[PDB]
């Protein structure tokens, strides 16, 4: 139940796929990995 704050303007890195914006490329890149079909999954927690 987050406040619901969206629409900041235009970020240097956006996930056109869904619309997830980020500050740096990496941050976003890691997010996009959620869309990609392939799955690698981590090792441990
Ligand atoms: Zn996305």
């Amino acid at each position: 139940g987050s406040s619901g704050s969206s629409g900041t303007g235009q970020k240097p890195f956006e996930c056109t796929h869904c619309g997830k914006s980020f500050r740096a490329k990496g941050n976003l890149v890691t997010h996009q990995r959620i869309h990609t079909g392939e799955k690698s999954g981590p090792s441990s927690g």
